[PDB]
């Protein structure tokens, strides 16, 4: 019985793997197959055991390998649970005993614990390149290919409000504003160093903050004396009697609501290896032999292998290098501490959400004596959670065997085999198995990414600059992969996939009273809000995010403790003339590093998220490890990737990874005050033999990021098929001094700015300009003046009540004034400020005022390819709250004379991007207001300023979309180019290996929502189950497979047709794409103007305080499950003209692309944005989805697919078999 006929193929979810095709010495093919009628494991939820599982699992189940020939035909089967294998014979030279005729020679013999490897199933195939003889099989156990059928969700923290106690925050958020203790008001800073009361003014005169940390030289020894780095003058609130805290039994108790946890521990996989580990076995496989099979040793994939090379940080993950004043600054603001809290990332840690809170971080926090907080502590029933590799991450890092002599790498796959609905584990690094010269031994070991990736520059790149990818000497970056593969393209080893970056969204703190009217960004920094994108609510940021909580309150008994800590306002900053930074800075500046005492100067400092994100996030730079701020990590892959390896040190490196004492955080506070980002390499460590690994990477286009903002405003929306420029045509448009403004792009919106005003050029302002006007009136300035933007009339412009300044030229006296330009002329502040702070502003002079950067261009791209940019909604769209299309205008004529028309809101959307110009593209009221055909099918879903008393509670949601970034498809190759499918685009790496300088860099192609089938597929509930594998044709186009079966057998059943939930129970839907978001609160008051300035936007945009009134209504709390926003959406794509069949499968083919695609030279040869933006606009073309009528195609490689290459099929696949 060769040929089992009960068994047919199937598809490892993790890796894409079906089938491994055979050429040359060895032809045919090796495919997987299993019993695909069998249940697996078996609203009523329970508990299964592990044991009994496993047991129930290998009793009812079967797993094999079937080999093909060159023609097609199955040879055989090999069920490793009945085969009883013979290790092979050897001669002398250890060369496997072969020949063609007989075989091999079998010992008489089975491997050595064989008899408890043989019920683990294979997945995975891979040919050796010196021994077409040789493979090597990838065991894993019964029980992982059937986790998705336990379904143990993550849960949310238990609440005692709703909103939809008080306050207003949903979903379990507590926020809460912090207050001063009376008892401790003698731990402020004092303004001490000299050599005004707008300064450390004690009376008028200029003093800077002086931090001090010093130690006894008496009897963690040296008793650190005095510390003014513990001072807490403010601390948390108290609420019913006890003080509110972020506890881990928020979540249940461990045993109505119960925490998640891992199936497995580490420890528990580690015991039971041969039960509950992953194992690789070699195999010699001869078709046309007598002796065929022979199976030669078997390994194990061993989790500690990998957490023994874990950094030594990582062994206390709630405490950074900034000790215990960011421990205290962060735990006062409600925020998550260290660089991966468990809170954040429960996916590797053996407790769960059991550890997801702040305290017990290895270090002493709460000691009654300020002068003993901080000392790293011995005793071990105060000791932390240490990041480790539990069930679920481990068997996600798992896939992508590749050989390289005698070393075969792991990679990795994307974590869709023990993946959940609102978890995301990842691949932290390679696992290596390098044999000997004879193959009789081997030896396992793993490496972190963290490790591999730690000697990244900025000219290893052709796209993005300033990424946050950098890491530091304690590799509080931790950057972990949905691998989509690695392959050999001639001799370089290309790695693809998407990405962590380090974290930017919650880089900016909000002041320490702020807090119950910024709850998103609250909710963002309790881990509560897994979502990575950086949201626009400036306000109430503090002026800079690197404070001590000394600093904060007052001397004075006032209010935020200016000029020091203050409302954050880039039109109160000073400039950087050299009187200013003379009189400001350099008096102590030359005392930092002195005799342990630190200083804050009384200099201005203030500036958008491009300046926050400059000056605290990890970005690149040109030397490596040179990070010194490390935020926090990426809750998901937020970033495309590829990556260059060299292969030949990855078979060379050592097996295990040797750290030094650089690597560590320091043991007591006083030896962290006397710290340095860089510290050479310790003799008898090897950690920075990792460094040379990377050669190159990619991002994806070779682009300069203002270029990149109009090829994302050509690529539609994969919902509808419109693109997010909104056809805004160009420079040549009417919105300046069926078509609608853009959403990446300033060319051509706004008015056009010839500008020199702050620290010639041609570019625009965008939407949301505050330009002054001229003398006459109808004229307009290039600027804003300084005495416009600041005015008190609590006040937007000056909530802190700063007044002006200015410094007689000779380095002396300050102390008053309105700023003479005569003899003081000289004054602190500017004097034209940009005519834009809205979320569009992009000043390439002026980085302080400038809101889009690289940072959020990836993020934007990536999750604009899988269709889930949140957007911000006020108008339910339901029946008396609509938004009708006459609510919105776009025509510069009516624009000028009124900005309140275009609803841009200003506070709550995402940064980046124009807020109307995406709900255009998402809903579609203006294209759905100009017929009367489908009688204004577009559900009514948007944002309208609010009117004389009425103030809008608006939260984000999503459009319903379920393409996660871990849908990564397999790595595929076809000449010197590297693709893979993403959700639904097929993208393409065309200039990574051999740079054809002048071209894009990039080719995409997506499903087709104005074709039924590929529809279908893109509004599915569950659409990458439906994936079956990409590959390479004849002619050199890639074509990938989809199984559409599941897509009908979830059309034909409806769960979703009246679920409440979501507002009367306020827990989160079991959606992928569901956020915990909360509600913003802006009065109608904060839209008005002013007095030679008339824009809405002038200041910033103050919020409400959020309480129990003030939520949301049901109505709109219905639209935070993506579900109800699917079913309205899909309701207006409403029409029922089901096929018959319905096909089961349908494959799609990239077109032809020309040698003239995603060139740029015809127009590189006006800046390079606008000539780019007009070739697009000159290369572009009323109803709910765009027809694909191929005039988007093959001039910028950025297009759809046609109808003729996109082949529907009459019977479904669940494995392909590739000869």
């Amino acid at each position: 019985n060769a040929i089992n006929p009960r068994l047919t193929p199937w598809t490892y979810r993790n890796t894409s793997f079906s089938s491994l095709p055979l050429t040359g010495e060895n032809p045919g093919a090796w495919a997987l197959v299993r019993d695909n009628s069998a249940k697996g494991i078996t609203s009523q939820q329970t508990t299964y055991d592990p044991t009994r599982t496993e047991a129930a699992l290998t009793a009812s189940t079967t797993f094999a390998l079937r080999r093909y020939d060159l023609a097609g035909r199955a040879l055989y089967d090999l069920d490793f649970s009945k085969l009883n294998p013979q290790t092979p014979t050897r001669d002398q030279t250890g060369q496997i005993t072969f020949n063609p005729f007989g075989g091999f020679g079998l010992s008489g013999a089975a491997p050595q614990q064989w008899n408890e490897v043989k019920n683990k199933v294979p997945v995975e195939v891979a040919q050796d390149p010196s021994n077409p003889y040789r493979f090597a099989v990838l065991l894993v156990p019964r029980s992982v290919v059937y986790y998705e059928q336990l379904q143990r969700g993550l849960g949310l923290p238990q609440q005692r409000t709703e909103s939809g106690s008080t306050t207003g925050a949903m979903f379990g958020l507590k926020v809460k504003n912090a207050e001063a203790d009376t008892a401790k008001s003698n731990e402020k800073l004092q303004g001490a160093e000299a050599t005004s009361t707008q300064r450390g003014g004690g009376d008028t005169k200029v003093k800077a903050l002086k931090i001090e940390v010093k130690k006894k030289s008496d009897s963690g020894q040296l008793q650190l004396e005095k510390n003014d780095l513990a001072n807490a003058p403010i601390k948390r609130s108290e609420e019913s009697g006890q003080s509110v805290q972020l506890k881990a039994d928020d979540f249940g108790t461990a045993l109505s609501p119960t925490p998640w946890r891992p199936w497995l521990a580490t420890e528990q996989i580690h015991k039971d290896l041969p039960k509950w580990s992953a194992s690789i076995l070699i195999l010699y496989d001869a078709p046309y032999a007598r002796n065929r099979t022979a199976i030669d040793r078997v390994d194990h994939l061993d989790p500690k292998a990998m957490t023994a090379n874990y950094p030594p940080s990582w062994r206390t993950p709630k405490w950074n290098h900034h000790g215990l004043w960011d421990w205290k600054a962060r735990d006062v603001l409600l925020q998550t501490t260290g660089f991966f809290n468990p809170r954040r990332h429960p996916e590797w840690f053996d407790g769960g959400q059991t550890v997801a809170d702040n305290e017990k971080t290895g270090f002493d926090v709460d000691n009654s004596e300020n002068t003993k907080q901080g000392f790293q502590k011995e005793a071990d029933s105060d000791k932390s959670a240490p990041i480790a590799l539990p069930f679920e991450a481990y068997f996600a890092n798992i896939g992508n065997l590749t050989w390289f002599g005698q070393a075969l790498l792991v990679f990795g796959g994307n974590g869709h085999v023990t993946k959940s609905a609102h978890t995301a584990p990842l691949s932290i690094g390679v696992f290596r198995v390098r044999y000997n010269a004879t193959g009789t031994s081997a030896t396992v070991t793993g490496w972190p990414y963290a490790l591999l990736f730690s000697g990244m520059v900025n000219k290893q790149t052709d796209g993005l600059k300033d990424l946050p990818f950098n890491n530091n000497r304690w590799f509080e970056y931790v950057p972990r992969m949905a691998v989509a593969g690695a392959k050999f393209v001639g001799r370089e080893l290309v790695l693809a996939g998407t990405i962590t970056m380090g974290d930017t969204a919650t880089v900016p703190r909000l002041l320490y009273d702020e807090l119950e009217s910024n709850l998103n960004l609250v909710a963002q920094g309790q881990g509560l809000l897994r979502e990575d994108l950086q949201l626009f609510t400036p306000y109430g940021w503090a002026n800079r995010p690197d404070l001590p909580i000394g600093a904060w309150s007052s001397s004075s008994s006032s209010s935020h403790n200016a000029p020091y800590y203050f409302h954050n306002n880039p039109d109160w900053q000073d400039r950087p003339i050299q009187n200013v930074v003379d009189a400001f800075i350099k008096p102590w500046e030359d005392k930092n590093g002195k005799d342990d005492a630190k200083y804050i100067y009384p200099y201005r400092y203030s500036g958008m998220w491009a300046w926050q994100v400059y000056n605290w996030s990890n970005k690149l730079t040109d030397q490596p490890l040179s990070a010194d701020f490390v935020n926090e990590n990426a809750y998901q892959p937020n970033s495309l990737f590829a990556a260059i390896l060299n292969p030949e040190l990855l078979a060379a490196l050592p097996d295990k990874v040797k750290y030094g004492k650089e690597n560590e955080f320091a043991a007591n506070e006083y030896e962290r005050f006397n710290q340095k980002l860089t510290v050479a390499p310790t003799q008898g460590t090897n950690w920075s033999h990792f460094s040379p690994t990377l050669s190159r990477f990619s991002t994806g286009f070779n682009l300069v990021g203002s270029v990149l903002d109009q090829v994302l405003d050509y690529v539609p929306w994969i919902g509808n098929g419109y693109r997010y420029g909104n056809n805004h045509r160009g420079v040549d448009d009417i919105t300046a001094p069926r078509s609608f403004l853009p959403t990446f792009s300033n060319i051509g919106v706004g008015l056009k700015a010839n500008v020199q005003a702050t620290l010639n050029l041609q570019l625009w302002t965008g939407a949301g300009w505050r330009n002054d006007k001229a003398s006459s009136g109808q004229s307009d300035e290039n600027h804003t003046k300084f005495t416009s933007a600041t005015g008190m009339d609590t006040s937007a412009g000056n909530p802190d009540s700063l007044k002006q300044d200015n410094i007689s030229k000779s380095g002396d006296s300050l102390t008053t004034q309105d700023g003479n330009a005569i003899d003081q002329q000289e004054a602190t502040n500017y004097t034209n400020l940009p005519p834009n702070l809205t979320p569009t502003a992009d000043w390439p002079n002026a980085l302080s005022f400038t809101n889009k950067n690289n940072a959020q261009r990836a993020q934007l791209f990536l999750r604009g390819l899988l269709g889930s940019i949140p957007v911000l909604v006020n108008r339910s769209g339901s029946d008396s709250n609509k938004f009708q299309a006459t609510d919105q205008k776009w025509s510069y004529t009516d624009l000028h004379s009124d900005q309140t028309k275009l609803n841009l809101p200003a506070y709550g959307e995402v940064n980046g991007l124009l807020n109307p110009a995406l709900v255009e593209t998402y809903f579609g009221n203006t294209r759905a207001g100009g017929s009367g055909s489908n009688t204004t099918s577009s559900p009514g879903i948007g944002f309208k300023i609010p009117e004389q008393n009425n103030d809008s509670k608006a939260t984000l949601i999503t459009p319903g979309l379920a393409w996660t970034p871990q849908d990564v498809g397999n790595l595929v190759v076809s000449g010197t180019t590297v693709s893979f499918q993403l959700g639904g685009w097929l993208v393409t790496f065309t200039d990574f290996v051999k740079p054809r300088a002048g071209y894009l860099g990039l080719q995409l192609t997506g499903l087709d929502a104005s074709d039924a089938t590929q529809r279908a597929l893109i509004w599915a509930p569950r659409p990458w189950a439906a994936f079956r594998g990409s590959w390479v044709n004849r002619l050199g186009r890639v074509e990938s497979v989809w199984d559409l079966k599941g897509v009908w057998a979830d059309q034909a059943q409806s769960d979703s047709q009246g679920s409440t939930t979501t507002a009367t129970r306020n827990a989160l839907p079991e959606h992928p794409n569901a956020l915990a978001f909360q509600v913003s609160v802006v009065e109608a008051s904060a839209y008005k103007p002013n007095s030679t300035n008339s824009s809405p936007y002038l200041h910033l945009v103050k919020p409400k305080k959020v309480t129990q009134s003030d939520k949301l209504d049901d109505d709109l709390k219905n639209l935070l499950d993506p579900n109800q926003v699917r079913t309205k959406l899909r309701q207006s794509f409403g029409t029922d003209h089901s096929t018959q069949p319905q096909p089961q499968s349908l494959k799609t083919t990239t077109p032809v692309f020309g040698t003239s695609s995603g060139n740029l030279s015809s127009v590189l040869s006006l800046s390079p944005v606008e000539k780019v933006s007009g070739w697009l606009v000159g290369q572009l073309p009323t109803n709910n989805l765009a027809p694909n009528t191929n005039t988007g195609n093959d001039v910028v490689g950025v297009g759809r697919l046609s109808e003729s290459n996109a082949a529907k099929m009459n019977d479904d696949v669940d494995g392909i078999v590739r000869t």
